[PDB]
DNA sequence: GCCGGTTAACCGGC
DNA sequence: GCCGGTTAACCGGC
């Protein structure tokens, strides 16, 4: 991680920080730090697609720009579509988008780490929030395998906690985690819930033993495990409770 | 319908309206139909005020009169016993946008605002298992004249620093075809539609409503548990040992 | 403690 | 046309 090794400072300095009054904002903080203090390795998602682009005004069409991320694995998780690709022009930027993996990209020597900011209002009655979609996730690994892309990418947490002061929303705290440190098995997906893994980042272990392609796999076998048991779950909770009004 | 009466009213009013870049629909109605409009906290408040000498959440459950209702548009039981006139429900999740009610039957109203710019996308309508517990719950008690479940569609259009709203759609929930409703499993078990094309041509009671939509809930659960295995569990196999 | 369902719409594949 | 996955966190049951 790019972030890591100024983690404290960014602690510090976001704790106490203020948004006017739904913690989301806090996000804006977060990327103006790392401007700050990271300014080459600092991108929004489109920001970076942006430049990409900048940077090749000759490549038109989705395609050849599509050859740009000389990855399929970022080209998997970063890039839009292809017609919003195709009509790109430094006169039709790309603006934020609501389904962006990612919130900040930081990347430096051709290694990337995504970052997804983390907002809770720490007042409320704890709910794990939607980390990344699971499925996402799953052809994510797929495609680290085929392509033997496992020393190319990092998915990374940045949780924010806020409380309400007043007329203000107050960051009382952070917390920080890798994802590929964690234990692919012990990863919550709920089905349900957009088929997102949930988890807040202060409680995310971070001991795995393995290497990234070792990651990989045990999280494959964990979701297709997981998958199994939701289709059979499906029948005990969204049939059976209801066929006797309809029998 | 206590909307439909009036729609020509509002979608007159609003298909010029602009928000700087529409609960103006809230507003229309609070003035046009005043006794009759809430927002669904603003109900509850009005509920639990009017019945100072009622206190904890089993005694303020019994207000609604109506377990279907009850399991609609209650807020939780914390939440409910620590209600007070100076500890009020605010905004929020909740089932419905606005409630229009008159003569003990219930409008719940569903505003669906829509970018007509970019391709249409089929927002999520309501839980298609919430509406499986609710007509579960209509049979149950036999609550089959109590209330409808209604939506308003509100297209806009950027302009300038502001967004137009530039046409709108009204349609009820109880008139559409039960076997029609498009239910998306991953993206919270959501039925979606756009307003302006949901059919409402469905000729039967609620009751035969109820159980319509309740075969189709299961149906539609038993093919999404088959189809998980060939898109999450098939294509993945090969990658692990 | 443990658990998982709900609201807001929203992009883009073939 | 037809089809369906993703982001934002968030609440309250036993
Ligand atoms: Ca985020
Ligand atoms: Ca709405
Ligand atoms: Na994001
Ligand atoms: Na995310
Ligand atoms: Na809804």
């Amino acid at each position: 991680s790019f972030i890591k090794p100024i983690y404290q400072d960014i602690n510090s300095i976001l704790i106490g920080q203020k948004v006017k009054r739904a913690g989301e904002p806090f996000e804006k903080l977060v990327y103006k730090f790392l401007k700050e203090n990271l300014s080459d390795l600092t991108f929004k998602q489109y920001e970076y697609l942006n430049d990409l682009f900048m940077k090749n005004p000759a490549i038109i069409g989705h395609e050849a720009r599509y050859k740009l991320f000389n990855s399929p694995t970022l080209l998997f998780l970063l890039s839009r579509g292809k017609a919003a690709t195709e009509n790109w022009s430094i006169e039709n930027l790309f603006e934020e988008k609501q389904n962006d993996t990612a919130d900040i990209l930081l990347v430096k020597d051709q290694f990337y780490e995504l970052l997804d900011v983390k907002t809770r209002n720490i007042s409320k009655s704890a709910f794990a929030p939607n980390i990344i979609s699971a499925y996402k996730l799953a052809q994510t690994c797929a495609k680290m395998i085929d392509n033997k892309e496992f020393d190319l990418f990092d998915i990374n947490y940045l949780e924010v906690d806020w409380e309400l002061n007043g007329e203000d929303l107050v960051c009382v705290s952070t917390s920080f985690a890798e994802l590929f440190k964690s234990e692919p098995s012990e990863l919550y997906i709920n089905w349900a819930a957009a088929m997102q893994i949930q988890f807040h980042v202060r409680d995310l272990d971070q001991g795995f033993n393995g290497t990234r392609e070792e990651w990989a796999k045990s999280y494959l076998k964990h979701f297709v495990t997981q998958a199994e048991q939701r289709a059979i779950s499906m029948i005990d909770k969204f049939v059976k409770p209801f066929k006797k009004y309809i029998l």
